[PDB]
RNA sequence: UGGCCGGCAUGGUCCCAGCCUCCUCGCUGGCGCCGGCUGGGCAACACCAUUGCACUCCGGUGGUGAAUGGGAC
């Protein structure tokens, strides 16, 4: 079951052996061009590694880079995207 | 040595270079042989497992079971 459009595009199939800090730059490096960027979650744990929540400030910009960045070869792995199941806490607090 | 002990072997103190390492990366650390016990930590590094939807940091195991020569007194 698919998931509806959102602020946030939830990535992952991410090279698991790339810092947390880095990872984070080379993602705004890349996603940057859709929109300004609220924030990039990323956590490294067992649950958590290998995705990535990169935070836009408007839908469109998350929609964009949803289409146009699917499959990009990021760190040597294809990069899957989709939206988030959920809005963000730094959206609830606003919208 | 991360912390502790035993056996053995071994003239000494320097100086240059090279190499070594999870546990004060370096010139007032180390770089003979052998055996046993044992602490911490995944921070870095490595290996294993993981395709996972968060907004609470948080899987596991491994390494020292290491590294040579030369020069002056």
């Amino acid at each position: 079951p698919e998931t509806r459009p959102n602020h946030t595009i939830y990535i992952n199939n991410l090279n698991e052996k790339i810092k947390k800090d880095e990872l984070k730059k080379s993602l705004h490096a890349i996603f940057s061009r859709f929109g300004q960027i609220l924030d990039i979650l990323v956590s490294r744990s067992l649950k958590m590694r290998g995705q990535a929540f990169v935070i836009f400030k408007e839908v469109s910009s998350a929609t964009n880079a949803l289409r146009s960045m699917q499959g990009f070869p990021f760190y040597d792995k294809p990069m899957r995207i989709q939206y988030a199941k959920t809005d963000s806490d730094i959206i609830a607090k606003m919208k």
